[PDB]
């Protein structure tokens, strides 16, 4: 028992609400269990079920659950084979090399046919399914299923659990089932020599050698074995296990992670137990008692209770109170968890997620600007885990950052876990420079105010910032007032005379101007501050900036046209492509905003089996046809 790097099945289910994630997971837990990362042991391995965001679309969410994890169980619905849905999901573990297994839920619900999947597994994805199982009894009438490996069956007797025997083929399927058997003998035979030696011949081989041999394409991405079954009816859940055990990579099958160590260079992390330690820190999750819990996965070294880390991303020393295994009916709180395995460290502050934690005598190692904003309690908690949004500023309530929508999951991790106007982030800055003046003769009833600055704004480069110099020479402007112009100057930059944004890259210089003896003072030296400046926007021929992004839109190569031509039309640059496996990538340059509703013209465009990803590039401006339209 204990551990071994070997014994070790990393795992997550891929799928979608529908599929049947939960149920194949909820019934997948039920049985280890009798006879953010649930965990628990199925004949002698340690199943680690790492937990996967199956929102459909998302990435950095997405992403990070796919580089924790090793295994990949996506299971398809029966009814329809790869539904747009899971072809995408399925393409996520195509972009990360996952190696994976396949579930043929549903396979007693009416439309069930197991090989509609298979045959449209083969066609649009384009993978070599092999054929580990067939179903005995047809959709609403599917009773056993045949294991075409070992050649035998299994008659669950209800939707229960609570009965199974195992029976010799009965003779309705004996020929059906020896076909298969055969096809199967012959893809091992690719992945295993002496194996065909023994095809070609008659001379069935062995278990292992069949099962071994499965097991080495599959962990090669040459191959991707399908199960079949009915989590809600409790059939072939119990051989969906033995699958995982059979088939998945454990730690040591996988590749190891570089990291960045300093002087730079990239290096290798091996799963270790008597090296130093390296962890990662993916998930965060608040606990009713306890509280705030890390979510660690050992790379290298061992981590023990009550021990001092230091979290190379942050500085930062921490440490690890105790530590604690989830299970599905009991936490379990233990005294260490050595490279491979993975779980939560109690206690711990000031460290986040994607945070590299190390040891105390181990080599240190480390293993977007959020252009758009809608408008207590909960923003300090989803603010616990997310580096990515912004409680902001701004002229007043506005959530900031990252991908469409992503922002209204913070939304429903807001009212529902616990607006409008989504938009983009403008700029504005002058062309030409231009010099200026203020003047301010008001005599607020009874006390004179005056205030009176000349100045000279400039264009400065894309990426310089602000600027303020003085040319004021002995005292013209008391050297007490400065201040409160480079205030009102200051406060003017926070909404452009054009659309109202962030004036921005110029050079202010303060030259001359004049004051009263006794009439001028602090808030008149700030009024025409702040007017030398939103004149001197609106008079030196403003823009306005605006962020153009970087795209990646995969369709398979059926739409490949239309799509980078319809991308064409958001402004696009398309630069390149590459061809992902199947389908195909082409990256482009769409200024942000001409992407919203994105989503859907590019379900639309598709069939709806295509997924975009956007990362901000970066500013630049927008021609008068456009800035003409955003000024009104």
């Amino acid at each position: 028992v204990e551990y071994d790097l070997k014994r070790l099945r990393n795992i997550g289910i891929a799928a979608h609400i529908d599929a049947g994630k939960t149920t194949t997971t909820e019934r997948i837990l039920y049985y280890t269990g009798r006879i953010a990362v649930t965990t628990c042991f199925w004949k002698d391995h340690r199943i680690n079920i790492i937990d996967t965001p199956g929102h459909v679309d998302f990435t950095i969410e997405v992403e990070r659950s796919m580089r924790v994890l090793d295994g990949a169980i996506v299971v398809f619905d029966s009814s329809q084979g790869v539904e747009p849905q899971s072809e995408t999901v399925w393409r996520q573990a195509e972009k990360y090399k996952v190696p994976r297994i396949a579930f043929a839920n549903k396979m007693d619900k009416t439309g069930a046919d197991l090989w509609l999947v298979i045959r449209t597994m083969q066609e649009r994805l384009g993978a070599r399914p092999v054929v580990m199982q067939l179903p005995i009894g047809r959709e609403d009438t599917f009773s056993g299923i045949i294991d075409v490996l070992r050649m035998k069956a299994y008659t669950y007797g209800n939707d229960l659990g609570t009965d199974i025997r195992e029976i010799p083929i009965p003779e309705e399927y004996l020929d059906q089932a020896r076909e298969y058997h055969e096809k199967l003998v012959e893809v091992a035979a690719d992945f295993d020599e002496n194996i065909m030696l023994k095809y070609l011949e008659g001379e069935e081989p062995t278990e292992e050698e069949l099962v071994a041999a499965i097991r080495k394409g599959t962990i090669d991405l040459k191959i991707t074995p399908v199960f079949l079954g009915s989590a809600l009816k409790n059939k072939g859940v119990q051989l969906l296990l033995d699958a995982v055990v059979d088939y998945l990579p454990s730690p040591l099958d996988i590749p190891p992670i570089k990291g960045t160590t300093p002087e730079g260079e990239v290096v290798e992390i091996h799963p270790d137990p008597n090296g130093p330690l390296a962890a990662l820190a993916f998930k965060i999750m608040a606990d009713p008692y306890v509280g705030r819990l890390t979510f660690i996965r050992v790379y290298s070294g061992t981590l023990t209770s009550g021990s001092y880390v230091y979290n190379t991303t942050k500085g930062r020393k921490e440490r690890v109170a105790r530590l604690l295994r989830m299970h599905a009916n009991h936490r379990e709180e233990v005294e260490e968890l050595k490279a491979g395995d993975l779980g939560a460290v109690v206690g711990l502050k000031e460290t986040i997620t994607g945070d590299t934690l190390v040891g105390e005598d181990a080599p240190r190692v480390i293993l977007i600007d959020v252009a758009i904003e809608p408008k207590s309690q909960a923003l300090a908690r989803l603010a616990e885990e997310d580096p990515t949004f912004r409680v902001s500023t701004h002229p007043q309530t506005i959530i900031s950052g990252m991908g469409e929508l992503h922002l209204e999951i913070i939304v429903d991790r807001l009212k529902r876990e616990f607006v409008g106007k989504p938009q983009v982030a403008y700029r504005e800055t002058i062309t030409k420079p231009v010099d200026v003046e203020g003047k301010f003769i008001r005599q607020t009833g009874g006390r004179g105010q005056y205030g009176h600055v000349k100045i000279k704004v400039e264009p400065l480069p894309r990426g310089s910032g602000f600027e303020f110099v003085n040319a004021i020479v002995g005292g013209v402007i008391p050297k007490e007032y400065i201040p409160a112009v480079q205030k009102g100057i200051e406060e003017a930059m926070q909404s452009g005379p054009l659309i109202g944004f962030p004036v921005v890259d110029i050079k202010v210089t303060l030259y001359d101007g004049s004051y009263h003896e006794v009439d001028s003072s602090e808030m008149a030296f700030k009024i025409a501050g702040s007017m030398a400046i939103k004149e001197a926007v609106q008079k030196g021929d403003p823009v306005i900036l605006e962020p153009i992004m970087r795209v990646e839109v995969t369709t398979p190569e059926e739409y490949m046209g239309d799509v980078i031509g319809d991308l064409n039309a958001r402004r696009g640059q398309i630069l390149g492509m590459e061809p992902r496996g199947n389908a195909q990538v082409i990256r482009a340059f769409v200024p942000l905003a001409e992407m919203f509703g994105y989503a859907t013209d590019l379900r639309s465009k598709t069939q709806g089996r295509g997924s975009f990803v956007m990362f901000f590039d970066h500013y630049q401006e927008v021609p008068k046809q456009v800035q003409e339209k955003l000024i009104k």
